[PDB]
């Protein structure tokens, strides 16, 4: 898979999971997000070559396209396969307030 | 939606669908795929300012991260959302073959 085992500590140009950290406050400047401070969303970045982790048909074809001709743009994009959810903890004046967000880590990658 | 009545006939950076016609033997050099001789595969191209069409809560942070930190390169990125499948007949020596094959045009994009 595109993942952390396969793609962290490789220095590659293909399409790969890569690692990020995001501390709310100093990196958003998110002061009211209580618990946790930060957390590893990570993304994903790299080169879609022919048949590279292709999601579609339309991904597979556009990969064989972009190879010959470059110019037109048109390459599939490095995006995230598998996500998971962060539970977070936020006041509302006294209230706390707990909310599980679906969709916030990427442990995996694709080429779409 | 990010498709070809908002996207088409408009230049805009943003991520939108982009269309593309792609003969099969001009384009790719496949002399074996009898009808149709092209079809619209389309694909989607464009920048993912916060916001714009994000995918999940991981493409809302990514692109407000982007926004702050462009050099990280960690952007969300502008890809297929609807699909449609497209038949092909070729032949098998003189074994008429058709085969639908799913996802091989894009009609809409999304920032993932």
């Amino acid at each position: 898979a595109l993942d952390a085992a396969y793609c962290f500590r490789n220095v590659q140009d293909n399409c790969c999971l890569r690692p990020l950290y995001i501390d709310f406050k100093r990196d958003l400047g998110w002061k009211w997000i209580h618990e946790p401070k930060g957390y590893n969303a990570n993304f994903c970045a790299g080169a879609c070559p022919y048949l590279w982790s292709s999601d579609t048909q339309h991904s597979r074809v556009l990969s064989l396209y972009n190879t010959i001709n470059p110019e037109a743009s048109a390459s599939p994009c490095c995006v995230s396969q598998d996500l998971e959810p962060l539970t977070i903890l936020y006041y509302i004046g006294k209230t706390p307030k707990i909310e599980q967000l679906s969709n916030m880590i990427v442990k995996s990658c694709k080429c779409s």
